[PDB]
């Protein structure tokens, strides 16, 4: 819990909630993860199939729209972007299923 | 150049424009990088001070608001978020200067 938030790695010992806060609907609140992923983090057995869509540091700053906001909570680096799935990949349908399984999953459990 | 866009690593031999397209104002374009960073990618002399803000794969999916959009061009994994700078960091002011130099730098390119 010593690392900057953006460098943390969720595991079963330090889960998604502990590292990145509770999933929810608010503007800068994370919304990704079902109960299994939340409690397992990178120990999730299908984590490699999720992480294949996470950007490298170079791609994060190369692809995204980057901004900086000064609010009285502090100075924030904002980011937005989109990553295209390969609809020619034979595994494409399973990729959409896996991502949809975790997007807004928190709505269905406490 | 066959790696998925999100996994590419810009270098002097494969620069930011080649890997991620020219900087611009449209929502689908990246806006980050002056001419030196675009030319050098991860070989840029201040790349470590930029990469310290890039999220881990765990943090990318833990912090961001994630969505899925189907457009005429394909299926896209969307992401938005905000990363707080450390006001207590003795390098804070140099960080603000560095980010200011690269955000929307393309607007003044010859």
């Amino acid at each position: 819990s010593k690392k900057p938030r953006q460098k943390r790695t969720a595991t079963k010992a330090y889960n998604v909630t502990q590292a990145f806060g509770r999933r929810g609907p608010e503007q800068t609140q994370g919304n990704f993860g079902d109960q299994e992923l939340i409690r397992q983090g990178t120990d999730y057995k299908h984590w490699p199939q999720i992480a294949q869509f996470a950007p490298s540091a170079s791609a994060f700053f190369g692809m995204s729209r980057i901004g900086m906001e000064v609010t009285p909570s502090g100075t924030w680096l904002t980011y937005t972007g989109a990553i295209k799935l390969d609809d020619k990949d034979p595994n494409f349908k399973d990729q959409v299923i896996l991502l949809n399984k975790h997007i807004d999953a928190y709505k269905t459990f406490p």
